[PDB]
């Protein structure tokens, strides 16, 4: 079973990565597969806000520490979870109505996580899921209380905390070039970067249905037209795991110079958040599926 | 699938349980199977010392809180994870050399966790894996620094923290009645209870190879001869998952009045610590295996 990370590096990319966490690495065959076949690990849950700061100032780092240590001991790159988003946000944060307080709470959360792992994390998702489907800004507690400058503030705070990290904005449903959300994030990132905001990358959280891989061949070039140094495919899975869909997504990254790599949202189907759609590259016996072998063949040519 | 928890309750027992945690409940089909078929949940990792007190006096409860909330919402009993053992132990604990200090650290760890969930946890494993295979006490930091009184102190502290909870000592390789460790824990528990130590249960961490189920029919009655109010089988798995092995373990519990129930160490084979031995009751597609149906039939006769 050849390594898709080694093959994608040979094509000039940085990594083929996977989401994982402590109890994945201690069960199944996940550790062995990640050691052999993937070049970068991401925290499935252990760096999100609900996991890391469940009460104000009460930081929970045991899970993230385990992942970072494991990655360093096994020579893997590390991607950092989402620092600022609304999903599963603890109630103590969404209850805050004072602009100064929330600004400092946001800054402290960013700075504390990034400082702890300073120099060890290749890229951080600083802001996630900030856009509505129509392309307007999603009305989260951060937008409602801080205002539109919360995105500039978050990225400026992150850059100061670890200047070595690549700083990403991330969203989903960026999979079609004709979708308003895709066009909107490009336009806003262009305008933020022109004003000096340090957005190094756009990460596309690519959760696809059967047959949607082909659209990424046109969407990813559009995302790259925003002019960020990097773009990436994040937390990829595909209902049905057709080889055609997976190969199309891989070729989209190969076709876009600034695409640095691809991360898949888990190793084996039974550990997927949508396991009934068997959407990953390894089956419930940890055997590589046809999609894995099709990626290998596509990368060899 | 018919519920083995309902069926074991119909035979006069308390529960058929399973180990789980937050990222199991949000992936695969684990939540649906636990809702339908199991009556108790245990924390796979979220209550061990490395997860809950990675620095002195500074506790991490996000993962454990999630599990406790989920269980209460879904009407499930909750078993508490091992409070005092040598596994998953942070280096700050194992570097302590003063008896008074380590005693206070141990008491504070016990009291803090048990107080937080006071009244919500049916069972706590207070001390785990305290015995060598020859029946002598394992030379852990607790034994080396405090001495053999650490076990009485741990149980007396636990009883004061939550008098409602059933307090267990737990160990593995208690699966054969002629094995030295089995008689040794009986000897010591009888002594401790005669000295008024509040040991309510012996929990047998039952990790079996093929064909070893038959021996539990003699070992579990021997464990029960120590006179604790309860015994249980914890974190059960069986290499090969033979119906004969699983049914023999179930019948050992049915044969022992004081055996309150059985907990299996996960739901589906790919999420096992020894997945290559396919040792659990559901396969990698979340289908019940022959051993599951054999338990169903055994409990109905």
């Amino acid at each position: 079973a050849q390594s898709i990370d080694q093959l994608i590096k040979a094509r000039g990319k940085v990594y083929f990565g996977v989401a994982t966490d402590q109890n994945r690495l201690t069960t199944g065959k996940n550790a062995a597969i990640i050691q052999a076949d993937f070049g970068m690990v991401w925290p499935e849950n252990s760096m999100h806000w609900d996991a890391t700061e469940p009460s104000q100032g009460n930081f929970n780092f045991a899970g993230a520490d385990y992942l970072v240590n494991w990655a360093q001991q096994n020579g893997k790159l590390i991607g950092g979870g989402c620092l600022v988003w609304h999903r599963d946000l603890p109630s103590w944060v969404s209850s805050i109505t004072d602009k100064n307080t929330l600004t400092n709470v946001m800054k402290n959360h960013i700075t504390t996580l990034m400082t702890r792992y300073k120099g060890k994390i290749r890229n951080w998702d600083v802001v996630g899921e900030a856009f509505n489907e129509d392309g307007s800004l999603r009305q989260t507690v951060f937008l409602n209380v801080i205002g539109e400058d919360y995105i500039p503030i978050a990225f400026q705070t992150a850059r100061a905390a670890d200047p070595n990290a690549k700083l990403y904005i991330m969203d989903y449903n960026l999979d079609s070039a004709s979708y308003p959300k895709t066009q909107a994030i490009v336009n806003r990132v262009k305008q933020w970067r022109a004003a000096g905001v340090p957005i190094d990358g756009i990460g596309s959280q690519t959760h696809l249905s059967a047959g949607q891989g082909a659209g990424v061949l046109q969407a990813l070039p559009l995302l790259a037209s925003a002019g960020t140094p990097e773009v990436s495919i994040l937390m990829l899975d595909v209902a049905g795991a057709s080889p055609t869909d997976y190969v199309n997504v891989v070729n989209a990254c190969l076709n876009v110079q600034s695409c640095v790599g691809i991360t898949v949202f888990g190793v084996a189907d039974p550990d997927s958040w949508r396991a009934s759609t068997t959407p990953l590259l390894f089956d419930g016996n940890f055997n590589p599926k046809p999609a894995y072998n099709a990626i290998v063949q596509d990368l060899q040519q």
